[PDB]
């Protein structure tokens, strides 16, 4: 009976074998706008991905993870609101059944189709599992994802879903450049969060950028037909894998543009 995104192991269940889901500071939140502010302590953020290594992508089950070599510095977040070095150790994203939902974050509480998420630890840490054991271990960098324009960036990941349709299944994925993913403007939200799934830690600083990226709708209904369930099983569509919006609580979300 692990977690998952049913009616009986969804995120309303998350809390009983994850007491933390209904802690201070849980992912995501609604970008309220309004009540953003402009921080001019920001230092405007670095993405260096030009020496990004890919090695493969999976399918765990809930989502697909591309997974890159971070024994070295070669793809680093850094400025922002962080301090120091942050290394990219995979991508993921959440989406919907339907375009009209499947983001975690949503802005004024509206839903994107999906969401893209980089996470990153911070090299201070030696590892990303003692990163995850600090307040300030992990940087995610957050893009929505709506329907209109194919991304020609993301085409490669969309054609190697084929091989990895159910639970378990990886495959070999490298040379794959995040650079493909972000949107033109880096301009950004950011507040103190969590992973967004269990463990569900507070240990994220999470950096949402404000300009979607397009998707065609054939390249997001490529991801709907992924499974949740393992190869031979009854088939449980891969959709809907997105947490809802969490209690902002003490938290201030700061906006890195006026
Ligand atoms: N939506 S999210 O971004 O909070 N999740 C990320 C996540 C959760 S994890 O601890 O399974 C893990 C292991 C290795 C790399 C990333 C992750
Ligand atoms: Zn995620």
């Amino acid at each position: 009976h692990h977690w998952g995104y049913g009616k009986h192991n969804g995120p309303e269940h998350w809390h009983k074998d994850f007491p933390i889901a209904k802690g201070e500071r849980q992912s995501p939140v609604d970008i309220d706008t309004h009540t953003a502010k402009y921080d001019p302590s920001l230092k405007p953020l670095s993405v260096s991905y030009d020496q990004a290594t890919s090695l493969r992508i999976l399918n765990n089950g809930h989502a697909f993870n591309v997974e890159f070599d971070d024994s070295q510095d070669k793809a680093v977040l850094k400025g922002g609101p962080l301090d120091g070095t942050y290394r990219l150790i995979q991508f993921h994203f959440h989406w919907g059944s339907l375009d009209g939902q499947g983001s975690e974050h949503t802005v004024d509480k509206k839903k994107y189709a999906a969401e893209l998420h980089l996470v990153h630890w911070n090299t201070k840490y030696g590892d990303f599992g003692k990163a995850v054991q600090q307040p300030d271990g992990l940087a995610v960098l957050g893009i929505f994802l709506k329907v209109g324009s194919a991304k020609p960036g993301l085409q490669k990941v969309v054609d190697v879903l084929d091989s990895i349709k159910t639970k378990g299944k990886s495959a070999d994925f490298t040379n794959f450049d995040p650079r493909g993913l972000l949107p033109e403007s880096l301009d950004y939200w950011t507040y103190p969060g969590s992973l967004t799934t269990p463990p569900l830690l507070e240990c994220v600083t999470w950096i949402v950028l404000k300009e979607p990226i397009s998707v065609s709708s054939e390249q997001v209904l490529k991801f709907r037909k992924l499974n949740f369930n393992g190869e031979g099983e009854p088939e449980e569509l891969m959709v809907d894998n997105w947490r809802p919006a969490q209690p902002l609580k003490n938290r201030q979300i700061k906006a890195s543009f006026k």
